[PDB]
This record gives C-alpha cells, sequence and structure tokens, in this order.
C-alpha cells in the first residue's frame, strides 16, 4: 500500500529555547574564564525588532558552562541577572541584557549622579543578591565590581556566575582544584593559602568590591593597583606569597577618598583574617540600612 510515515506530534514551543538561526550578533560585551559574552538580538521576524540579549558561549569547559547554565536557571532574585534560556553537544547561555553595563564601566562615567547614599544602596543590593546565593548553598568566588551590572541608576544585579560552586550539605567550604587565572587581589587568605572557599570568603570579596564602588572603579585606585603599590609591582611568580604575608601582618586596603570612617569600619569587618570572625551579609545589610536611615 501507500508509504507509511510518522504521525506528527503536537508541538508546544519552549520560550527558553532560542534558535541559532535567529540569534544575531551585534558586538562583544566581555570575556571571562574560557567563556565570552556577546550582545545579540534574537530576531525571529528578521526586521531588527527582536529583544536584545546577552549570550555566553565558549571559545572540557563545556561541562562547566553546563553547570553554570543550570545554576543560573534556578536563581530568581531582583539583584541577580535574569536567565532567559539556551541555544543548543555545544550550548549557549541566553540572559537579559543590561545596557548600562558593569559598575567598572558605569561608575567612572556617572560620578556626578551617584552620591554616597546611592553607593550604599548598591552595596545593600549586592549583599541581598549574595545572601540569596548563599541561602541556595553557592559560593560565587568572583565577586568584583566588573561582575556587577547596572540595571538602572537605582538598581544593580550580580551579572556573571562563571566560577560559582555548590557547597556540600553539612560542609562549610568548597575546595578548588583549579586556581589558575584566580582574581587574587579579591581573595581571602584561606583562598590564597589553602584553595578553600567559604561564604565568608565571598564576604571578604564583597569588602573589596565595596572599596571599588566607593572609589568609582578608578583604575589608578584598583584593588590590584593599590596592593601592588603595597607589595611591589614587579615580583612575578612571588606576587601571591608577598600578598599573603601582607594580609597576615594585618595590612588592608586603605580608606577610599571621602569615604566616612563609619562606612570603612563596615568594610574592615569583611576583612577579619579568620572567616568565622567576619561579618555576615545580613549584618552588612543592617549596617548600611542604619547609615541610610
Ligand atoms: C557582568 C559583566 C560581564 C562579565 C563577563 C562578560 C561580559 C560582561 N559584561 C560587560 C556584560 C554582561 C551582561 C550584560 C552587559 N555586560 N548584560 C547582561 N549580561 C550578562
Ligand atoms: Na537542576
Ligand atoms: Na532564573
Ligand atoms: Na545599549
Amino acid at each position: 500500500g501507500d508509504i507509511v510515515s510518522e504521525k506528527k506530534p503536537a508541538t508546544e514551543v519552549d520560550p527558553t529555547h532560542f534558535e541559532k538561526r535567529f540569534l544575531k550578533r551585534i558586538r562583544d560585551l566581555g570575556e571571562g574564564h574560557f567563556g565570552k559574552v556577546e550582545l545579540c538580538r534574537y530576531d525571529p521576524e528578521g526586521d531588527n525588532t527582536g529583544e536584545q540579549v546577552a549570550v555566553k558561549s565558549l571559545k572540557n569547559h563545556i561541562a562547566d558552562l553546563k553547570k553554570e547554565i543550570e545554576i543560573l536557571r534556578n536563581l530568581y532574585h531582583e539583584n541577580i541577572v535574569k536567565y532567559k534560556g539556551i541555544c543548543t553537544n555545544g550550548i549557549k547561555l541566553i540572559m537579559e541584557f543590561l545596557p548600562s553595563g558593569s559598575l567598572k564601566e558605569y561608575l567612572p562615567k556617572n560620578k556626578n549622579k551617584i552620591n554616597l547614599k546611592q553607593q550604599l544602596k548598591y552595596a545593600v543590593q549586592i549583599c541581598k543578591g549574595m545572601d540569596y546565593l548563599g541561602s541556595r548553598q553557592y559560593v560565587h568566588r568572583d565577586l568584583a565590581a566588573r561582575n556587577v551590572l547596572v540595571e538602572s541608576e537605582h538598581q544593580v544585579k550580580i551579572g556573571d556566575f562563571g566560577l560559582t560552586k555548590a557547597i556540600e550539605t553539612d560542609k562549610e567550604y568548597y575546595t578548588v582544584k583549579d586556581d589558575r587565572d584566580s582574581p587574587v587581589f579579591w581573595y581571602a587568605p584561606e583562598c590564597l593559602m589553602q584553595s578553600k572557599f567559604y561564604i565568608a570568603s565571598d564576604v571578604w570579596s564583597f569588602g573589596v568590591t565595596l572599596h571599588e564602588l566607593l572609589t568609582y572603579c578608578d583604575s589608578d585606585s584598583s584593588p590590584m593597583a593599590l596592593f601592588l603599590k603595597m607589595i611591589g609591582p614587579t615580583h612575578g611568580q612571588m606576587t601571591v606569597t608577598r600578598l599573603v604575608n601582607t594580609l597576615k601582618e594585618g595590612k588592608r586596603l586603605p580608606c577610599p577618598p571621602n569615604c566616612p570612617d563609619e562606612v570603612y569600619q563596615l568594610m574592615r569587618k569583611c576583612w577579619e583574617f579568620q572567616p568565622s570572625n567576619r561579618t555576615s551579609f545580613q549584618n552588612l545589610i543592617e549596617g548600611f540600612e542604619a547609615l541610610l536611615k
């Protein structure tokens, strides 16, 4: 008889499945640890009216990107960048696009409109995002101003999760095997010493990020620039060891210009040598709130 064929099943379109053919590159946004992020328009109607999205893709780190995608898929918070979906062995992460970019780009261009009050509001928002991430049992491991996106003049969001790891249930930290290309000038002593990462290690990193925020991400006042002034620039493979000794002595990044001592004291609580002595994200939120109102 006639040719037999398969009954075509009822198909429901997945709003989180972006077709390669419609995902059109505009420009690069940034690079970060084996991945790169691009501005695209997803333009199924082919008329330049589709939504702008941030697309993360790789240049076996496919496995790491897959875990990152799955972490971000299940994070839902006002101060965490929004997952939109995937474009599919290979895969791309699709996220909302925030035109104002990172705090590293934004703050130097917007000093006049961002006063201390607004800086402290951003600080709270970063803390709420981090306290949410820690309540899901993750350590970020890459908290710096360059990874904080500007949604608006009034709102920031944590914008990349390239290094984010789960902490095991009933355990206090994650041991990092891979520690090359580590942001050492943002890292707590236990991270530099023993490759161990606690929620308190993220609190330390937040202190450094707060410093960046208060200096408006001035390149000449960067945590890297200031620490290398402290320890000596040209030491190469000995740099991290000299950094560790500096922190053991009790030395810390100085008070930002025009930063009130009361704000600096909150920052210093992020930088107690022992993780267990550091402030929490919630106590920081209470601290900033008190200085705001
Ligand atoms: C979070 C900042 C960042 C990190 C790594 C690569 C690129 C970027 N940049 C600069 C970026 C990311 C963005 C963005 C706007 N810029 N909008 C949504 N995302 C994920
Ligand atoms: Na899952
Ligand atoms: Na989500
Ligand atoms: Na733009």
